[PDB]
């Protein structure tokens, strides 16, 4: 498995990926109304060859270690195999990207046990078990609908520090999955994972503020110039409402105040600073919602979703332009 | 360092339980006991374990005035004080599990915040144990998942020391004693004696081990056990078969403890938990689940082993 710039060929230079995610938070009433056809083909107007397949798993508590996945309202094995083999019917290559959320809300990034095992408390060992049977379950259904990459976690950081645990559960997926592996690090957690040379592809979430883009294109060079591995944002975004553009990753912050040109504005920057240096490897971009509003409505709505708003021009311009077809 | 045979009172830190008529009788009532020290306990609040802000000292926690009157009320009953000022969180989550990213993030609080709101906690009850004459101050309680922060804990306990010329205690968790690396920079090593019933041996020789290593005095800062049914199993699991009542099972956990931690020279004995300021009525005894002894046959093994020679002699 273990290579540099480029995944081992089996496995498949790395493709430019030019995504959306979609279906997110996985309500399977939702993957199955007539309205998530629409939106899926709504969602190609964008010009993106892929999209992530985004969906939950939940667990009670930051600190128990029980996952529960495919059961009511979450999405079943069907609803998933419909929405890849949709995607693949328009055109799309599939990231599949099941998520852990917390069901009392806390920010999954904080999921975590003590370091050392005691009778009193549960353990990174029970918590990592659990984890390995949700992502197992979809790394077979991965393989068996012929998903190009499997997102093997998302901003976990509080977990991250158990390198050996993440090497054994990635040894287990490769040996069910056989396209490419990646792993979703948070917003300026690039340099902070010990265990990147155990997927094919490096990824984060591009969630960094109007003004900072720049700096991050330096900052995020170095770091994947270090590793000798293809990088691309698992997730980058912003919500349409006033001053998002500073906290784009802050999905609570003032809410129902609108602003598309903030969403604008985010967006020009980013790809202006990232683009089509030969180190990186594109977007896939949050996120694009089920069911989807009304064309009419999209004026008033707060969502990341883009469309009918004049960033999804700003992608659709990013994405048909020759710099990054070419890619 | 004394030998410590002590009973915690008052918490949860409650202003108006402290301000009762009922809490100088419960006080009084506690020193029955034979104890020759308490632990003054209360709490402060954060919302979440991931969020930076402590308060302390509003509504509905205790004033500072309740914390001189205990403090002065204990020390009137010829006891020695352990001032516990120890943080909980709204939300409920225990707190060992109150932790930040190792690395400062723009977009998360950091490490230097929350020790900030913590030091601010702290340094206020450091203060206020110098001006009462607290014999002890313990600056922590189980706070697991701080423990990695060994400059910032050093840090604070260099501010402490700068208020308060008295013995400094921090109380690790259950079976946390090897874990700490930050000891020396304590005068007293302390732990959570909730050990279960049937492992009090295993625990004498593990525990002595540590002390030994560490060339320190060392005493259990909480150890006690609900009168429940199976609660010798889990003696910490304070939600366990509430209402359920076993008053045996109390009884076994103190006579197991006592048998294998007792006169020992590297050991500083146990402040029990726990006491409240409003104690129930004797006759209420039989059916109470707590913690508290009052009243159940645990008592008669605590004064017992409290008013023992060997105990005595120490
Ligand atoms: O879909 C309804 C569901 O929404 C829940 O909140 C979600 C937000 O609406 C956003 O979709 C948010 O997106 C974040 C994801 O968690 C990414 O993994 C992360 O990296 O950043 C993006 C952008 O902020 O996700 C949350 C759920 O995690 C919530 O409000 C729920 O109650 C509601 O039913
Ligand atoms: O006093 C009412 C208050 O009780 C809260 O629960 C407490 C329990 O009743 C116990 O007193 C429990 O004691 C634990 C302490 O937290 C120690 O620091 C720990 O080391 O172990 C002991 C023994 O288990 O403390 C909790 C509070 O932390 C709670 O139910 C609250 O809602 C209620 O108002």
């Amino acid at each position: 498995h273990s290579s540099g710039l480029v995944p081992r060929g089996s496995h498949m230079s790395m493709d430019y990926i030019k995504g959306m995610t979609w279906g997110w938070i996985g309500n399977s009433e939702d993957w199955r109304s007539n309205e998530a056809e629409r939106s899926m083909e709504e969602m190609t107007n964008l010009a993106i060859n892929w999209t992530a397949i985004a969906f939950q798993g939940l667990q009670e508590t930051a600190h128990s270690p029980d996952i529960t996945f495919a059961e009511p309202p979450m999405v079943t094995d069907e609803n998933v195999r419909w929405a890849i083999a949709k995607a693949k019917s328009l055109g799309l290559s599939v990231i599949l990207k099941p998520i852990v959320n917390v069901r009392d809300g806390t920010w999954r990034a904080h999921i975590n046990f003590f370091d050392k095992d005691v009778p009193c408390e549960p353990t990174w060992s029970q918590w990592f078990k659990s984890y390995e049977s949700f992502m197992l379950h979809y790394a077979k259904l991965a393989e068996d609908t012929g998903c190009e990459m499997l997102c093997i976690g998302c901003a976990m950081v509080q977990t991250e520090r158990r390198e050996k645990e993440w090497r054994d559960l990635i040894q287990k997926v490769r040996q069910v999955y056989s396209g490419i592996i990646t792993y979703n690090c948070d917003k300026y957690q690039e340099d902070e994972v010990t265990w990147w040379d155990a997927v094919d592809v490096m990824s984060s979430s591009g969630y960094y503020p109007i003004g900072s883009w720049e700096h991050h294109e330096s900052r995020i060079k170095k770091i994947v110039e270090s590793w000798q591995k293809p990088f691309f944002f698992m997730e980058a975004g912003c919500p349409s409402r006033l001053e998002s553009g500073s906290v784009p990753y802050d999905w609570n912050k003032n809410r129902g105040q609108i602003d598309m040109d903030e969403q604008r504005v985010f967006y020009e920057e980013m790809f202006k600073f990232f683009h089509g240096q030969k180190w990186f490897y594109g977007f896939m971009l949050w996120d694009w919602p089920a069911k989807l509003y009304r064309l009419e409505d999209a004026s008033e709505n707060d969502d990341y979703c883009v469309y009918g708003k004049p960033a999804a021009e700003v992608i659709k311009s990013f994405f048909t332009s020759n710099k990054i077809a070419k890619r």
